[PDB]
């Protein structure tokens, strides 16, 4: 059924979201280690632990835009359903112009 279709498709958002808190925490403790080497003087390594905080907003990128992929599959099956809802409205008025003429 859609419904369970949505439901699932919530369930999936819902694991990545909590792969997107765990990245974007991620992404905050790289910074922690760039910044860390910048009171320490290397550079070298702060731009290295930049790079790696860059490697994971790409993997943030890659959750996040998963789950608007779900989202518009989600809203799609939400929408056709109203649609249907929208076709039995056409429908009776049709009824109702049916009566006129008759």
């Amino acid at each position: 059924s859609p419904t369970k279709a949505i439901v699932r498709l919530r369930e999936h958002i819902n694991l990545l979201s909590k792969k997107q808190s765990h990245l974007r925490t991620q992404i905050t403790n790289q910074e922690n280690e760039a910044r860390i080497f910048l009171t320490k003087g290397n550079k070298v390594m702060a731009k290295n632990a930049l790079k790696k905080k860059k490697t994971i907003e790409q993997l943030l990128s890659k959750v996040e835009g998963t789950m608007e992929s779900m989202e518009q599959q989600l809203f799609s099956i939400e929408s056709a359903n109203l649609n249907l809802e929208t076709m039995r409205a056409m429908q009776e008025g049709a009824k109702a112009m049916k009566t006129i003429h008759s």
